């Protein structure tokens, strides 16, 4: 009731495209904004990222020059550094501007306060759901994936049809489908996947290997080709997405089935209390704050956890493993 | 050290291989072993497999004719009526062979001593990491996937090399790797994977929909979307198959990466608290007898967790979406 | 809404009427449907109930020979005991009906997926809400009772008019009602009767006894003849389904009904938590689980419980006075 | 095996020495390698620090100018203000260097990932194990004192020779020694030291003082000339530093060492306790975020809590006293 299947791309048409930020999202969405006969600028500033663009026939202008030349710009760089680079480069140049169309690819910044612009301008998001990394691949496959789109702010009246020709124009529909959504709903699902079952299985995969090392005499190499090494989770999650979570372990052996069950039922209470902690501590703004923090700081902790995770013995045995392998 | 990446398929030669147990594992192996110049016959009892097999191009006798006419045998069958089936219709057979070879998929039965065969026999194990329908995916491709094996009983002094030739001949090797291992160790690690991060991971998917859903007024939809029913758990797996579990998140954003990695080191204790207990559960022999047991009582609790999983409001909506995107 | 008080009876005419298992409930009904004009033939195995049927006028075949005869079949067996009996007596003779209608006196074996018929027969289910000692009675006063009715597999588009009819031809309506419902549903209701509000009600009487003897120095004959040695509970029990639960407490003095709604909304959440757990317990399937396994041992707690209830102080000085009284 | 007791010089020959920030550190090293042999200019920003510098015949340059001036510098500025200036005022004069080697004194912003230099410089370490007021005396005695020295980036393949050198020309070899270790090691160490046995010590005194005085009805006097006033703990330290912690207290009284021992092995535990929780919260990478922090915020806590400890009761009773002692 709240989908689209396929919608235009016209509006696009004839309008100048900006995309700043030539990294994992906007090397991909201006590659394929290219192959849709949609004449895209880059805006970036002087580093690695600017040698790529410009050499792959890309206009890398600077920011503010972007700007000026677009009237449709993409604000694809982290989520933790578009407010120093906004009121400094943009927010003076849109003083300028009326007509004018900006899209997020998450709602961080806006559902949390931390860029509210003017009247003047049409204020939407738009937002994927792939690394990137894993677009590349279902393109040239001919296919598109999911997205999510929601609009802040309507000074034209057509914010939705822009948001529509967005998503047609980077590739998610036709093949995939997207849906309509506030900012802070997008961002809340974002972080709870971010923060809730990504980690919990990281770190249970990586207390399984531990234990089983430490405390029952198991060789390294066969822990990590039963737990993460082999390509298991990919063909799972492949089946998960193409006929559902639980129908998927129809290809299971019963045992499997059983263990799994009774344990996801023995477990529950558990981890919706963590669930629960987590999404308070984002309904309300701490993370953001947490975060910011951490950037205003240096990212010590990022350094350091980064350190403590290479530094395993894990990460080393799948060090030498992937090396036996061949897989780089 | 205690890997190979090819071996040698001859010693199956002239001899005849019987595959009690055409289902998940024992289609896919007796398939490719066909397709690998080894003549199969299939042994199983009157019921829809039996036409399936019978109509694919096998020679399906029944199963005490299997064993006699066969050299070799793998018995594919649930890890759970393999003991009713064993001194009933193989152990009688046994007595009467002295040179034959025994194979398993696992080493449940007889890690546990339900089944403890006569010094006559060779009695092997060997095991894939996939669960079937994943594995006719990579012979489609030319790929191979991973294995362990061991060996329980040694009656000729041939055991390992024969255990490799099987290896080489359902799909493993070449392509693929294969490692030494008791039972014990194959045991414990499949049943630590199938009670620790699975269920975990399953249990904390629903939490989050339930949340999201019944207090922050969220749409099914879009926490199907975010959660599950996008394919980016897929390529988020495989990207850690090629790459590395923490060299992935490269490819991620730098917030998910601050958060994935905070949560991780924050709740590893409760995880690892949880996994002592079920290893300990298991190394002791009681989930063992938990699961006959359910067996002998009629699956009572089987039935009634896959209805509560069915009839749940997220397996509704998924219904309803799937429908939408035109997934069966 | 979901009730009948009276229906048709038709339907069963020219057919047969085959009730297996003349025990508590089979000796009650089919004695009943005797007196409505129907033909019932008994089918039980050689015991003392066989003596009994045969000497009631009933044509005591074998099972396998009742249904072979039988149009209809009643399943007036243990809930323990109807599996072994199942596929080894009626499972067979069933591959050869086609026009067959089946009937339980509850949802338990169904329900949990001990007893799955295939879609060649009618599966329904009818239970009364009375301890068959207790129909005789009602029976011999021109009275009904209550029953609930459901159905599992309409293989011939009339389950519902056959259920409605079996009432009828039991002795429920007229006089009483019945109503529609699932089999989880009876199945949750009968256990949690059983388990909840019996046994509590019997061990707070148990422990009224022990006390006032050990701590207060009270004669034995007066404790039994205030709490059950009485008929109090009785008329107190009849004037609750009359009247109403809480109207009924108007012919009691105040001061007990001041005590008991005090110390009612007193001790509400405790027993509440009580039924939480143990209907949390059944809605798994849990308890048929340790109930079919209580029977595969040989019911040694069932004998030893049994043995410490009647071998209780209590149960002595009831004994006793019993005598004193002349009741049984 | 890891140690030097003495070294060479002459590579510093030559070659300019720029010492950036003349405080407790920068004063005393650079006034020692003036008299080594070594001429040494000073760089430093425009305040007292600056006045004292140019006073003590030090050619008092601008930081960038020393820099330009200098090939090796050393950065002896608080260890909480070297970010925003070596990226403002460092940084760029190194991009036009490329034989350039960079001291600290400490491993705290490289070790966290705050200051990365670029492959062209060498990048070093030295710390000494005084506060410096501690090391004019040492050096006014012909002594030395203990250094730890590391290096985390080697671009000329003789970072060693360069540390040890600038051991010799400050004064810790010879006399005292050496050793080599990482950044994480000396930075996980010396906050160690100034989180967990100085503070401890302090509010076991702060509290010993409180409770003779508020319970016991004692006089400020006595207590403080028992806890600190006097000189006690200097010998002591004295002796520990001479002959062993433990072999110390052979000087006691035999009561002493009683007490001491068992209330040591008593209260072990504790303070192990206690430890772990510190090293851990340093080994993430909090501490130096709550510090950058505070900086940011403009140090309010800092001077809380100096304001609570001077305006204590302690405090004042130890002003009146070392008054009345002479003691400034
Ligand atoms: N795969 C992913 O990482 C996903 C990202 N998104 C969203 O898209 C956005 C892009 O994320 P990523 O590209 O992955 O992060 P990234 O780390 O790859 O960002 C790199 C880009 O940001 C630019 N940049 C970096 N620092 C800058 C600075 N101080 N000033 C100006 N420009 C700077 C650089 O030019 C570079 O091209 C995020 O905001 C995220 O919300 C949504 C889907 C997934
Ligand atoms: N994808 C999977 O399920 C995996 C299975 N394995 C191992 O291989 C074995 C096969 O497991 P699955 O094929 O998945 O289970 P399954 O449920 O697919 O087993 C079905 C087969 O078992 C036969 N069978 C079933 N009941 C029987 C009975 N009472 N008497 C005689 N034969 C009976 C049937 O002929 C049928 O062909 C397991 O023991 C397991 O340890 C190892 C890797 C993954
Ligand atoms: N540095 C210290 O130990 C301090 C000691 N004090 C007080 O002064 C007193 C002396 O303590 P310390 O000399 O350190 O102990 P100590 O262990 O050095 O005592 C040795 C002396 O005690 C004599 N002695 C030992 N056992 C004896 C015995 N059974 N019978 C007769 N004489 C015996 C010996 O002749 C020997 O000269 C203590 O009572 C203490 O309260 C006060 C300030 C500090
Ligand atoms: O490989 C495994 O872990 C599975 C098993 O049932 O043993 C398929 C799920
Ligand atoms: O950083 C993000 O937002 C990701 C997501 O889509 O959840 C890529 C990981
Ligand atoms: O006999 C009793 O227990 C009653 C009383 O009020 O005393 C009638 C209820
Ligand atoms: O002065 C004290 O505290 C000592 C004693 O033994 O009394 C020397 C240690
Ligand atoms: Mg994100
Ligand atoms: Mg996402
Ligand atoms: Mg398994
Ligand atoms: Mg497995
Ligand atoms: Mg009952
Ligand atoms: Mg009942
Ligand atoms: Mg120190
Ligand atoms: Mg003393």
């Amino acid at each position: 009731d709240k989908t689209v299947l396929d919608a235009n791309l016209d509006p696009l048409k004839g309008k100048t495209i900006g995309v700043i930020g030539y990294g994992n999202q906007g090397r991909v969405q201006a590659t394929i904004m290219r192959e849709n006969g949609l004449n895209v600028i880059v805006g970036n500033v002087k580093d690695k990222y600017y040698e790529l663009a410009k050499k792959e026939g890309f206009e890398v202008y600077e920011i503010d020059e972007a700007v000026r030349r677009s009237d449709v710009a993409l604000l694809l760089i982290p989520d933790e550094v578009m407010k120093e680079v906004y009121e400094k480069k943009i927010a003076p140049v849109l003083q300028g501007k009326k007509e004018f169309v900006l899209d997020f690819a998450s709602g961080y910044n806006v559902a949390f306060g931390l860029i509210r612009p003017p009247k003047s301008v049409d204020t939407i998001m738009v937002a994927p759901r792939m690394v990137g990394e894993g677009i590349m691949d279902l393109h040239k496959q001919g296919k598109g994936y999911p997205v999510l789109l929601g609009v802040k702010q309507d000074a034209s009246g057509k914010a939705w049809d822009y948001a529509k020709a967005i998503a047609k124009g980077i590739g998610a529909i036709p093949g995939g489908i997207a849906v309509i959504s506030s900012f802070e709903e997008e961002a809340l699902l974002d972080l709870m996947s971010e923060h809730t079952w990504v980690p919990i299985l990281f770190g249970a995969i990586k207390a399984c290997y531990d234990i089983a090392v430490k405390e029952y005499g198991v060789s390294p190499e066969a822990a990590l080709l039963e737990f993460y090494a082999s390509g298991e989770l990919a063909e799972i999650a492949r089946l998960i997405a193409e006929e559902g979570i639980f129908n998927q372990m129809v290809h299971h052996s019963t045992t499997s089935q059983y263990g799994t069950l009774t344990r996801m039922f023995k477990y529950y209470d558990v981890v919706r209390r963590i669930v629960e902690n987590e999404a308070k501590y984002i309904w309300d703004g701490s993370f953001a704050k947490e975060w910011s923090l951490e950037q205003q700081a240096g990212y010590p902790v990022f350094y350091r956890l980064w350190e403590l995770a290479t530094q395993s013995e894990m990460a080393k045995a799948e060090k030498e493993l992937y090396k036996l392998l061949g897989r780089k």
